């Protein structure tokens, strides 16, 4: 077993980023993961992830989004792994009927973000492959884009390990023992202690936070994505087809241009199966909704991308009641940091969250404004 300065439980999107930030500073860190990140059992696989700046979930996310983007460019320069591609991100929906589109526009105004505003046929004309009604409007963000999530984690890990961070893989943490001046974790592979603890177990936060005497409503969701054979002359990243997140009458959908002919990737954001991370069925197609919900969108808005299903993936969201993250110190233990409930839209922020967690762990404070992610906020229902 062993003592460390800081122990990160759950070395995924947020945990690995935090580990890199801590290692960068010579802090002796131990990262423990139930698997070997990047892997396919958590919430970070599927190759790609969208990063937006003009934020429809709330203009208050923009600062963290912009910091995260600069950190993603810094990472790109530090590793041989591909990190980011500037595909741009298109957001559209029925004019005057999408709160999501409206807040994106408002967020762009408020932070002076570079965006293109277009409507109806202008959308169809600019991007062959997209067919929306004339009453639809859109906001395009040219400088945001796509992150290669597994590469990001792969890179952060290599860099952190090179700096002395230790990563104990295939080791599930089973319990916590917190004291006024130190922390302790129990695993089948042994116990470990440290001065500070960062808890970032993803979907498992919903099951294991009780071990830290925390009772926070968190619901894991089974969320699938599909890769479809597409008309490359319209949907390839090479011809500038963008990443997208749109709101139509029956929900919100997000997708990616085809990269090297992998096909257009699509996901249905507002619907998923309520599940438990330990019993979830990770095979794509076991629910008729998996493929049908995707094709229903494609046949209507992007017909040339409604070809054979090339690959399907199953992944998880961990939602809070207000769908805002939880990044804060444990209410009763200043030496414990919690990172949870990223509600299906937290990867783009993982670089910035890594920095935030590092600062909270080492100082109990952060230069970032994270009040909207407070663990004590009412809309969370925390006890
Ligand atoms: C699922 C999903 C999510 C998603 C997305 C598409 C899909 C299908 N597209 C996104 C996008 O385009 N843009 C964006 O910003 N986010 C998007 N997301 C959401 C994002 O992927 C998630 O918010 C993010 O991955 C959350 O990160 P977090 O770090 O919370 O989760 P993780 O990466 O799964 O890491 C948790 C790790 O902890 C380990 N673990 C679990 N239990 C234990 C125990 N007991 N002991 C030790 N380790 C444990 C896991 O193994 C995992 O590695
Ligand atoms: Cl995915
Ligand atoms: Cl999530």
């Amino acid at each position: 077993s062993t003592h460390f300065d800081v122990i990160v439980v759950g070395a995924g999107s947020m945990g690995m980023a935090a580990g890199y930030q801590l290692a960068k500073q010579g802090v002796k860190t131990l990262l423990v993961d139930a698997f070997d990140p990047p892997h396919t059992n958590g919430s970070h696989h599927g190759d790609t992830r969208i990063i937006r700046h003009a934020y429809g979930e709330g203009r208050e996310y923009v600062p963290l989004a912009l910091r995260s983007q600069e950190l993603w460019y810094e990472l790109e320069k530090e590793t041989h792994h591909k990190i980011f591609t500037k595909t741009g991100v298109l957001v559209f929906g029925p004019k005057g009927e999408s709160a999501f589109v409206a807040e994106t526009m408002e967020a762009a105004k408020e932070h002076s973000l570079t965006v293109d505003l277009l409507e109806g046929d202008e959308i169809n004309k600019r991007w062959p492959g997209i067919t929306v009604p004339e009453n639809y409007n859109a906001i395009f963000e040219p400088n945001s884009g796509v992150l290669f999530s597994e590469n990001c984690i792969r890179a952060y890990r290599e860099l952190a390990e090179a700096r002395g961070a230790k990563v104990l893989t295939h080791t599930r943490v089973e319990d916590f023992d917190i004291s006024p001046d130190s922390v302790k974790i129990e695993t089948a592979n042994g116990s470990y202690t440290a001065d500070k603890l960062i808890v970032s177990m993803g979907a498992w936060n919903s099951k294991l936070l009780s071990k830290l005497n925390l009772d926070i409503p968190l619901q894991p969701y089974r969320q699938v994505v599909g890769f479809f054979e597409s008309d490359e002359s319209k949907y390839s990243n090479d011809i500038d087809f963008p990443g997208f997140m749109v709101e139509v009458p029956n929900g919100i959908y997000y997708g990616f241009p085809s990269f090297g002919g992998c096909g257009l990737k699509l996901g249905y954001h507002t619907f998923g199966q309520k599940i438990d991370p330990d019993t979830i069925n990770r095979e794509f197609g076991v629910y008729p909704e998996d493929e049908s919900n995707l094709r229903a969108f494609l046949e209507e808005y992007m017909p040339g991308a409604n070809g054979e299903l090339k690959r399907g993936a199953v992944c998880m969201y961990t939602k809070t009641l207000d769908e805002h993250f939880i990044i804060d110190l444990h209410p009763e233990h200043s030496n414990v940091v919690i990172a949870a409930g990223f509600s299906g839209h937290g990867f783009k922020f993982s670089s910035g969250v890594g920095e935030v967690l590092s600062q909270l762990a080492l100082t109990g404070k952060t230069e970032h404004d994270i009040s909207i992610f407070s663990i004590n906020r009412p809309a969370l229902k925390e006890s």
